[PDB]
């Protein structure tokens, strides 16, 4: 029963208790100011909380000290214990994690990597005498991976669960289960913008603790008249704050790396403008979004240039970020907040089984965060570009959990490496539909990835390592037996996209033209192979690829990404010793082989003609009525062809159609295509005819 007055005592010392060593004057300088934080006056409160609880709710304001000091008020009360685990604390993002642990280990007087450090994807900056590591809710989770029961940790704190993120939906899910089978473990789950009786009624009706009180306060300024073009009144707003507002950098939020690296150069120039004409101070303007170095991430810390004169407009600093820096990080000097009010957020095609971003109004939690991210160490105001109006009534309050925006089938194979069984009953927070959750079950049964006792294969562990829908990558592994590797490699990488092709309605008869360029009689997968094979063969003449697809009318953006993939896949294969081979282009089966490959991951999407009066064509899953769509490149379509979207509109449709063979189904998948126990219709006597067809064919040719 050691007090918080017992821990402030030694927090007092000159030595170290944790190193033997003397305090910094720093440390005490730091220590004066935590003291007046607001969750410091309820330390004892928490401290009762903790010990009788198992799992533990925490909420407080943005800025309260939920994730700087609720670590080090648990690690001075587990240590003597002496149980050789660690503290754990998951920040969503990897510069949050990075950031905080350099901060933590500056208010404990320790160096980082020693008792203090983080672990991230490709970084673990900790070492044997670490006891307190902040790292994400993916490594955490990767660590749950090899360590079903985290041996490792005596206490786990999921700091910002609001944002609802895969890696944190499942850890909610994995310790609300290993809170039964570990009554060691200690569980707390704290932000500032939270569905706290949510949040309790999940973990066994848990306990609450609420702070109330902010360190510094922020003003919330709206517009008054909404504006579309929310990169100018971004743009405007940050040149207003140089000009006529005091001392004190800004923090911009906008959706993409290609947004602000032009809203970055548009500002710098009006600057510039703003210098030599109205006489203000200097701007320096930084970006921040998650494709970018982690050695120029660091730079957003760096300090506000002086003014150019004694007593001048004072200098400021420009950070123009995604949602990266919504959550979890301070940035001293920050007194200014621009809130467009958007971010690019994951959706999920369920026809065409790929994860975009979209760009989409935040969410009530996602402006207050925000805002957050001033008022910590001195007073700050958000400009939040919208309505007073459009943020009570317009904006939805909390964020949609990612995991019923992701594809579900991946899910659940990661579900299965983590050591799942029943998956029906997995108890989410917000768990898929059951028809949702047993449609991924059915699915990845057919492919191999699962057994017909639920376990997982290692097909589907190997499916598992790609960042692919899982047809999509057991069409890849599947692909050195079809001898067309390397093609597959690329058609599974413009499968993972969008669709490549732009037609303006302006320009339609210009797109078909160029189209034409690249369009395969047999199959609209040749199609997009032919057109990637032209934007790789444009790239390496020194072309402007930009110009190259504007003119062509093929998205840059979708084309680029699939070569990334394309080449994050080939990769994997090559670690895993996986045989990457390709038919020259003038064999006879070239084509043939290519179009046999897809029904090693697409069998189920196969539609069957039902007459030869008719265009229309019935579907093999759920007996559907399809015609094909008429964006297609195939002349004259076969009797059965396979398809990669069904299309639903005033008529239903498949689209990305290539003609097939239908005795390549009964080769390719005759687990789902066996003819003893189909179902019963006009589909299985096509099927078997083709099969008594065949037998009749090879056993004359017997005799
Ligand atoms: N890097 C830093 N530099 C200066 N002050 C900091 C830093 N990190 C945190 N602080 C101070 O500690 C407070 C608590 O931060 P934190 O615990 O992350 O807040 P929250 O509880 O909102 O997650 C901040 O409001 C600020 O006053
Ligand atoms: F709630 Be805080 F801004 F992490
Ligand atoms: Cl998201
Ligand atoms: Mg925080």
């Amino acid at each position: 029963g050691t007090t918080a007055k017992q821990a402030e005592a030694v927090e007092d010392s000159d030595i170290n208790p944790w190193t033997g060593q003397r305090h910094s004057e720093r440390y005490f300088k730091i220590l004066k100011a935590r003291r007046k934080l607001p969750v410091n006056k309820q330390r004892q409160e928490f401290l009762d909380l903790y010990h009788n609880n198992q799992i533990l709710v925490f909420v407080g304001e943005t800025g309260s000290g939920k994730t700087t000091q609720i670590p080090q008020y648990v690690l001075y009360d587990e240590l003597p214990h002496q149980t050789g685990k660690l503290i754990a604390c998951t920040q969503p993002r990897r510069v949050a994690a990075m950031s905080v642990a350099q901060r933590v280990a500056d208010e404990l007087d320790v160096k980082l990597g020693e008792e203090v450090g983080y672990s991230i994807r490709f970084e673990n900056k900790t070492s044997s005498k670490t006891l307190l590591k902040y790292m994400t809710d993916g490594q955490l989770l990767r660590e749950a991976m090899h360590d079903r029961d985290m041996s490792r940790y005596s206490c786990i704190i999921l700091d910002e669960a609001h944002e609802r993120t895969l890696a944190t939906d499942i850890l909610m899910a994995l310790l609300k289960q290993l809170s039964e089978r570990r009554k060691d473990l200690k569980i707390i789950v704290m932000s500032a913008t939270l569905d706290a009786q949510k949040f309790q009624s999940y973990f066994f009706n848990a306990p609450l603790l609420a702070v109330p009180g902010r360190t510094h306060p922020v003003e919330i300024f709206y517009t008054p008249e909404a504006e579309r073009d929310y990169v100018e009144a971004a743009i405007r707003t940050v040149l207003q704050i140089h000009a006529c507002e005091p001392e004190g950098d800004i923090l911009l939020f906008l959706t993409g790396e290609e947004e602000i690296e032009d809203a970055c150069r548009r500002i710098s120039l009006e600057v510039d403008e703003m210098i030599r004409e109205s006489d203000a101070g200097p701007m320096s303007v930084y970006p921040l979004y998650g494709t970018l170095p982690p050695h120029q991430q660091q730079r957003i810390f760096e300090k506000a240039p002086q003014p150019f004169r004694p007593g001048g407009r004072p200098g400021r600093k420009c950070i123009v970020a995604t949602n990266i820096a919504e959550t979890g990080l301070t940035i001293d000097g920050i007194v200014y907040v621009v809130d467009p009010g958007f971010s690019k957020q994951k959706i999920y095609n369920p026809r065409t089984r790929v994860e975009s971003l979209l760009v989409s109004p935040i969410s009530k939690a996602s402006a207050q965060q925000r805002a957050g991210r001033a008022g910590r160490t001195r007073p700050g105001k958000c400009f939040r570009l919208y309505t007073e109006e459009a943020f009570k009534k317009e904006l939805i309050e909390q964020t949609y959990p990612e995991i019923l925006r992701s594809n579900l089938s991946n899910t659940v194979l990661e579900l299965k490496k983590l050591g799942v069984e029943d998956l029906v009953h997995f108890d989410l927070m917000d768990p898929p539909a059951p028809e949702t959750m047993m449609r991924a079950l059915e699915e990845l049964n057919y492919l191999a990835c699962l057994d017909d006792d639920g376990e997982l294969t290692p097909l589907g562990n190997l499916a598992s390592e790609f960042p692919l829908d899982p047809a999509l990558a057991v069409m890849l592994i599947s692909s050195p037996e079809f001898y067309c590797s390397n093609e597959i490699l690329s058609i599974t990488s413009l499968l993972s996209v969008p669709q490549i092709w732009v037609r303006p309605a302006n320009a339609r008869k210009r797109a078909d033209e160029m189209k034409a360029q690249f369009a395969h009689p047999d199959g609209d997968h040749l199609t997009l192979l032919n057109a990637y094979h032209a934007y790789k063969g444009a790239e390496a003449r020194g072309e402007d690829m930009k110009k190259w697809c504007h003119e062509h009318f093929l998205s840059y953006r979708h084309l680029s990404s699939a070569d990334n993939v394309r080449a994050q896949l080939k990769k994997i294969m090559e670690t895993h010793g996986i045989e990457l081979v390709s038919t020259p282009f003038h064999d006879k089966n070239y084509y043939t082989n290519i179009r046999r490959a897809l029904l090693a991951g697409f069998f189920m999407q196969v539609a069957m003609r039902e007459s030869s009066n008719s265009k229309v064509y019935k579907t093999v899953k759920d007996e559907q009525l399809v015609l094909i769509h008429p964006s297609t490149t195939v002349t004259t379509p076969y009797e059965w062809v396979v398809y990669n979207e069904f299309v639903l509109t005033t008529k239903q449709y498949v689209r990305t159609v290539t003609n097939i063979r239908p005795e390549w189904l009964l080769e390719i998948a005759p687990v789902y295509y066996d003819l003893s126990t189909f179902q019963k219709g006009e589909i299985k006597n096509a099927l078997t005819r083709v099969a008594e067809k065949i037998r009749r064919q090879q056993a004359m040719k017997a005799s």
